[PDB]
């Protein structure tokens, strides 16, 4: 079964590309990681750093997450990141998503032990 870090690794972790994030991108990858299964999921971003750089985030900035909870922390440096965001024309099961780029500070929830992240809260 799926471990909470793995999901994130799975739903938020894309090292492979450095950032070129084609017009294609979000189509292909929200499926791939299975993110348009049960629907299409309508927002999700994928970070392009290594996984170390990403769980060094959790001893970072201490800041509130959006749901109260006091355990997301923000990246000291901005990084290479890609949001999807599911259209208006999208109609499952051909989910359709705005590919955007840039690079922000990111947002993670940490959990565990190890203390790792295992959610996306936001990037600013
Ligand atoms: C704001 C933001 C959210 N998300 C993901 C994390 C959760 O799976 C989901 C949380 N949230 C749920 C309610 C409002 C829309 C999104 O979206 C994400 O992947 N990147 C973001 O910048």
């Amino acid at each position: 079964k799926e471990t909470a870090a793995a999901k994130f690794e799975r739903q938020h972790m894309d090292s492979s590309t450095s950032a070129a994030s084609s017009s294609n991108y979000c189509n292909q990858m929200m499926k791939s990681r299975n993110l348009t299964k049960d629907r299409c999921k309508p927002v999700n971003t994928f970070v392009h750093e290594s996984l170390a750089d990403v769980q060094a985030v959790c001893s970072q900035k201490n800041v509130a997450c959006k749901n109260g909870q006091t355990n997301c922390y923000q990246s000291y440096s901005t990084m290479s990141i890609t949001d999807c965001r599911e259209t208006g024309s999208s109609k499952y099961p051909n989910c359709a998503y705005k590919t955007t780029q840039a690079n922000k500070h990111i947002i993670v929830a940490c959990e565990g032990n190890p203390y790792v992240p295992v959610h996306f809260d936001a990037s600013v």
